[PDB]
């Protein structure tokens, strides 16, 4: 077995090979989009992470797509993180903030001034994001319409990116997770069904992926390459945004290029929670002779599954998702060989302690 050794991810040195994926709960404070102890107590029962990679969180107001997501754009922001990523480290854990702009998955109720969300065009995105109602609960709500990003707009979106990483090493992360994936702002750009444009910024793959590597290039100028990560979905569909008809070939430039820079990882979200046909042993292959930072796969990975592909030199790390929601001791389970907890899927989005906090330990 490996996924209990130790592993280099840029600047900090997992354990262990077991990965808390990003998780997306909706349990902030608003007005505000504030973390809050209660979400600082979650993060601390799972520190036994190899890393934890946080919920998706806003780099700004705009950035915001779902209520209850946090941000890390304000000064009450950065307090609450900072004694969340305290208490993460009081436990010896490692913690990543995964960075987010929701772009059209979004509504205009929870925008600035009400406005319409922001995208590469003026696409609806056809799914629903998650708002709250009066009571406070989750609810399912059609996205906005969005309005295309115009090219003087661009530049702060980099900012915006930029400023967020200064005030995710201040708030004590140990790395940033640029959320490149899942039909979000960065992958919208990415791919050619949600992006029409014709200027720089669409078209050709290379404009395609100016933007998120406009991206990576200034969070390693405010930070330094070891300190970022991002996480991409290139192969398959999801959240209606598919990667186009030459996807595989477009993935490998995307990751020669992320390969220049030095950065952490890259981290690969291989299908959504309905599946879909796996990636083929010799993608995997061309995915590792271009990346020389770590790899985590993540989606529907057993441990069997991680121990395989790590053993084969294609992957070095898994992220999990849901067994890491229903176990706080997912490391200690998966080398005992327990059994695992039983989900609650009616509260992975929204509400307070009840499906958060209060699954045991062994
Ligand atoms: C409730 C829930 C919230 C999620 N939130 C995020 C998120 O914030 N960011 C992200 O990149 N993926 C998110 N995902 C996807 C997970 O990180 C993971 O890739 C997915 O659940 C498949 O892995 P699993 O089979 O281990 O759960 C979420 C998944 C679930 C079920």
């Amino acid at each position: 077995e490996k996924l209990f050794t130790p592993l280099k991810v840029g600047a900090v040195t997992a354990p262990n090979r077991v990965f808390m994926a990003p998780l997306t709960r909706l349990r902030s404070i608003e007005p505000g989009d504030i973390p809050t102890p209660l979400m600082g107590e979650y993060y601390r029962q799972r520190a036994s992470a190899g890393l934890i990679i946080s919920e998706a969180t806003q780099i700004s107001a705009q950035a915001k797509g779902y209520a209850g997501a946090p941000g890390l754009h304000s000064p009450e922001q950065i307090a609450a993180w900072k004694k969340i990523t305290a208490g993460v480290h009081a436990e010896d854990g490692r913690i990543a903030v995964q960075l987010w702009h929701t772009g059209r998955i979004s509504h205009s109720s929870i925008q600035p001034g009400g406005q319409a969300p922001v995208s590469a065009s003026a696409l609806n995105a056809n799914t629903r994001t998650s708002l709250r109602d009066e009571n406070g609960n989750a609810i399912r709500v059609d996205t906005t319409t969005p309005r295309a990003l115009e090219l003087d707009e661009i530049p702060g979106i980099v900012n915006d990116f930029r400023q967020a990483v200064a005030n995710a090493r201040e708030a004590g992360f140990d790395l940033v997770e640029l959320h490149s994936a899942h039909g979000y702002l960065l992958h919208q750009f990415l791919s050619p069904s949600s992006n029409q444009r014709t200027d720089q910024y669409g078209g050709s793959v290379e404009n395609r992926a100016r933007l998120v590597l406009e991206v990576v290039d200034a969070v390693c100028n405010e930070w330094s390459a070891d300190r970022i990560g991002i996480r991409v979905s290139p192969i398959g569909t999801f959240q209606n945004v598919d990667n186009g008809p030459n996807e595989e070939a477009d993935a490998l430039y995307l990751i020669e290029e992320l390969a220049k820079r030095g950065i952490a990882y890259l981290h690969m979200s291989e299908t959504d929670l309905a599946g879909g046909k796996p990636y083929s042993e010799a993608f995997r292959q061309k995915v590792r002779e271009r990346f020389h930072g770590v790899i985590i796969g993540a989606g529907a990975y057993t441990a069997e599954k991680a121990e395989d592909l790590i053993g084969k030199g294609l992957i070095d790390a898994v992220a999990f998702g849901r067994d890491y929601i229903a176990n706080p001791d997912l490391v200690a389970r998966l080398q005992k060989k327990a059994e695992l907890n039983p989900q609650r899927p009616e509260s992975f989005s929204g509400g307070g302690a009840e499906g958060y906090t209060d699954y045991p330990s062994l």
